[PDB]
């Protein structure tokens, strides 16, 4: 397993644009087009990202691509982020895999809030990570994505996603 496998099953393969779980506009392996409500805004961003008119249908090709842009972009904001560097550097390669899916989901602004708990990782307290990561909107809403990434976390082994 890598960090490639983990969100290709987390987030699946779609090649026409789809709606995520907030109802925002996406297409191939998770890749977010806007948060407009306009469908023709979305297919001006996606004609933008692939090169071509694509008339909202792209090539697995493509959206293989697409995917290792965002992921390569994840682990940048990674590195660049003062705040989250330094407990990035701490985690073994399992567990920086979790870091990288969280990043890929909700963004270096969607991480914002969970300081507690990137403190608790920091100095290796994995149960109480975990229970701290669960009090949050992250888990309410995509409970099984959630687990999966916490018991990642908690445990430093591939296990839920085997
Ligand atoms: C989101 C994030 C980023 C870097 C290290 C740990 C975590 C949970
Ligand atoms: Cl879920």
């Amino acid at each position: 397993m890598n960090i490639f496998e983990m969100l290709r099953i987390d987030e699946g393969l779609r090649l026409k644009i789809y709606k995520d779980t907030e109802g925002y506009y996406t297409i191939g392996i998770g890749h977010l087009l806007t948060k407009s409500p306009s469908l023709n805004a979305a297919k001006s961003e996606l004609d933008k990202a692939i090169g071509r008119n694509c008339n909202g249908v792209i090539t697995k090709d493509e959206a293989e691509k697409l995917f290792n842009q965002d992921v390569d972009a994840a682990v940048r904001g990674i590195l660049r982020n003062a705040k989250l560097k330094p407990v990035y550097d701490s985690l073994d390669a399992v567990r920086r895999c979790a870091a990288i899916n969280m990043v890929f989901q909700m963004g270096e602004t969607g991480v914002a809030g969970f300081t507690n708990s990137l403190r608790m990782l920091q100095q290796k307290r994995w149960d109480e990570a975990a229970v701290n990561l669960a009090k949050s909107r992250w888990y309410n809403q995509t409970p099984n994505r959630a687990k999966r990434v916490i018991t990642t976390f908690r445990t430093g082994t591939w296990d839920a996603y085997k």
